[PDB]
């Protein structure tokens, strides 16, 4: 059955790595389900992010399915980190009332997995990270129109980022995450590797 957590931690569940974090404001429940699945609920949350994926990110055909709901500022994104350089990155497929990162630091565009994304770079100064209190860039691909479920071919994003001088370091984790900020909502997301699909043919 499910395992529902409310405090920040990482682990492996159903065969998949997961990461979950919250600041402890408001309410959030992160429920680990069979295989690549998790569900979540949040109510008037301060901030949280979490999902299932890979302990070591990289070039991958990520595949995910499920549902994502919010009345406020929440988003659904492949979410991960590198070190040397320290980078926090996002490939955002859907959001609520606020399209991240509010247009800040626009760099260009990329086409991947059937859709156009806008590319941004933002900066975090003296901020908590996977390597402690640091100054680091955040890289974003944000879909021009919302999508919930599909493939995210990470290499296409990384390569576009690189074309704009947004270079990555050594991969740390990479998860298909739900995020909330001063908002309420729910999600139900199942992650998989997309490489076992039939060959595309039209």
């Amino acid at each position: 059955a499910q395992q529902c957590i409310t405090s920040s931690q990482t682990g492996n569940h159903g065969g998949y790595f997961y990461s979950f974090w919250t600041d402890g404001g408001g309410s959030v429940s992160f429920c680990l389900q069979n295989g690549g699945r998790y569900t979540s609920q949040w109510s008037n949350v301060g901030n949280w992010v979490g999902g299932k994926g890979w302990q070591t990110g990289g070039r991958r055909v990520v595949s995910y399915s499920g549902t994502f709901n919010t009345s406020g500022n929440s988003y659904l994104a492949l979410y991960g980190w590198t070190t040397n350089p320290l980078v926090e990155y996002y490939i955002v497929d859907s959001w609520g009332t606020w399209r991240p990162p509010g247009g800040e630091g626009y760099m260009g565009t990329v086409f991947s997995d059937g859709g156009w994304y806008d590319v941004y770079r933002t900066q975090r100064v003296n901020a908590p990270s996977i390597e402690g209190i640091r100054t680091f860039y955040q890289y974003w691909s944000v879909r021009q129109q919302k999508r919930v479920g599909g493939t995210i071919t990470t290499g296409n994003h990384f390569d576009a980022w690189a074309s704009y001088g947004m270079n990555l370091g050594t991969h740390n984790y990479m998860v298909m995450a739900t995020e909330g900020f001063q908002s309420s909502g729910s999600s139900d997301i199942t992650v998989s590797d997309g490489g076992s699909s039939s060959l595309e043919h039209h």
